[PDB]
């Protein structure tokens, strides 16, 4: 006894909603389980949210080695400025590429192996 | 200096994309951290997506004697085919209704505080 997803009423706004509430929960410091450290910055996030958005942090947290871990070091090279606007993106859908930061945030999107945002600086590029 | 989020380029379907991808971490019980018991059964779940998506689990969770609960027992009387269908809503934006199962949907909705939900059900109703 079933009922296909495609077959159910559609919520249009429910993704959309969801994600605006778990930013609203990284504001508060809600059920945050990392602190991810670059440079002399700290941002603390939801794993379950970096796993959604990312392939490295998928690729981390998905390994039972790795699954508990509080503190990632990103690797040193990394701009904090970059990895903000990738953080804020991952929360809103909404990414704040400029002619000032395009570089910093494409680079960080390759080591964050987000695929479809390095895909979008490369328009940007094409753009300018 | 700043960027507001409404200046900022909008990926038309991340929301969807993080959802269906913390659907998939529930389906693998990775980073789940709760057990929601309703009568005989037993249901998995990311507290952050009940909390996002029920007033009833943003009440329990958002309260600090209660934030670190890893079971919750549901009221005796909750149908647990009404909390399954609202559950897999809570993850896919989809809602089942079914003339056989919209009482119960709208009973355990009412109960969750998902006040969209019970309007929805509202309008099934006046529907059939
Ligand atoms: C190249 N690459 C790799 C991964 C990736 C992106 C963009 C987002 N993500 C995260 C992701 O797919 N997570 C995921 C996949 C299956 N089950 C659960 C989860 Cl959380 C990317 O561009
Ligand atoms: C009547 N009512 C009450 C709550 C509710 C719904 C539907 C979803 N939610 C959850 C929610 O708002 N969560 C939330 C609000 C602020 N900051 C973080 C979070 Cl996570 C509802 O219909």
């Amino acid at each position: 006894m079933a009922s296909p997803a495609d077959s159910q009423i559609q919520f249009t706004r429910h993704a959309s909603d969801v994600l605006l509430n778990l930013n609203r929960l990284r504001s508060r410091d809600i059920l945050t389980d990392v602190v991810i450290v670059v440079s002399r910055e700290q941002f603390r996030a939801h794993k379950t949210v970096l796993m959604a958005c990312s392939g490295l942090f998928y690729s981390i947290f998905t390994d039972q080695l790795k699954r508990n871990l509080s503190v990632i070091n990103l690797d040193p090279e990394i701009n904090p400025e970059g990895f903000n606007i990738l953080l804020d993106f991952m929360y809103t859908s909404r990414l704040n590429l400029r002619e000032g930061n395009i570089m910093a945030v494409m680079a960080t999107a390759m080591y964050l192996q987000m695929e479809h945002v390095v895909d979008t600086c490369r328009k940007f590029i094409k753009a300018s």
